């Protein structure tokens, strides 16, 4: 793929892992809030660099408030450093669709439209996601999605509308727009390209994009005018949207306002019927 404070006491962990990886691991558990318990997902560090990513990440989530954006609870220093987030019970979109091949097309339009609303709100909030991928969209129900995974995300300086990475740390290049690859500039619009790839994954029931290919070759294919083909079952109007998200010229590519609305209407055309 890749080429605030809390009483540790008020919090139980389970030997039930919700993904993991480089940093450490994510685990299930729950937190005693005001009256009740909240079921939670907790990102734990395997322990210097990691601990500032986590704080930047928490500080980003701290700032975001939207129904299609996963909610931070807070953080906790104990045997390890931990980020505590409200649990999306059904989990990753890609792994869901992989396991439930018979989820109806209308259902898929519903879920991607929701991501689009999440992203429309980020764009308006002047944050860039920088990891927008099926693997990081989480299902609360079959019919309710939230965006997760803000480990690479960034609040945009007030003078600029892009973030300039300096050093390519390990990057999900198959989701990255050409400007990210060439000029390391990441914007709302870059995330639109990622949304395009995310849409493609969704309608392919969670198949990996550009299968069989390296970022080397993907990057050659995109430069050669070439894009991924329409997935079995996808509606024409939706493959038109994917493609529009894959506009090479950042200037000419649609923003999240536009994408959100276009999806809104198509869903409502499908719903009404
Ligand atoms: C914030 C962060 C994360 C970790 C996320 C952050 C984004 O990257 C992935 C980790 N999660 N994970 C959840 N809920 C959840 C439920 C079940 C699974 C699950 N169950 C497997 C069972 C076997 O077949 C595959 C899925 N895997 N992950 C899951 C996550 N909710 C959240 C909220």
């Amino acid at each position: 793929v890749y080429e605030v404070y809390l009483d540790r006491k008020l919090l139980t962990l389970e030997d039930k892992e919700l993904g993991s990886g480089n940093f450490g691991t994510v685990k299930k558990g729950y937190y005693q809030m005001k009256k009740v318990v909240k079921t939670v997902a907790v990102k734990i560090l395997k322990n210097p660099a990691l601990k500032d990513e986590l704080l930047a990440e928490a500080n980003v989530m701290q700032q975001l408030d939207n129904p299609y954006i996963v909610r931070m609870i807070g953080i906790c220093e104990a045997e390890s450093w931990m980020l505590v987030m409200e649990m999306a019970e059904l989990g990753p979109l890609n792994k869901y669709l992989q396991q439930n091949r018979h989820v109806k097309d209308k259902n898929i339009i519903e879920l991607v439209h929701q991501v689009s609303m999440g992203m429309k709100y980020l764009e308006e909030s002047n944050f860039v996601h920088r990891d927008l991928a099926a693997r990081n969209v989480l299902l609360v129900t079959q019919h309710y999605a939230k965006i997760s995974d803000f480990g690479l995300s960034k609040a945009l300086r007030a003078d600029e509308n892009y973030y300039k990475a300096q050093t390519h740390g390990k990057w999900p290049v198959k989701w990255y727009a050409p400007e990210c690859i060439n000029y390391y500039k990441f914007s709302s619009k870059s995330d639109v390209w990622s949304f395009g790839v995310l849409m493609w994954e969704a309608f392919s029931y969670g198949q990996k994009p550009y299968r069989g290919m390296k970022g080397s070759e993907v990057t050659a294919m995109l430069e050669k005018g070439e894009r991924m083909g329409c997935p079995a079952g996808c509606p024409r109007e939706m493959y038109d949207l994917m493609n529009l998200c894959w506009t090479y010229d950042v200037e000419n590519r649609p923003g999240f306002a536009a994408v959100e609305l276009r999806l809104r209407n198509y869903y409502y055309d499908v719903v009404n019927h």
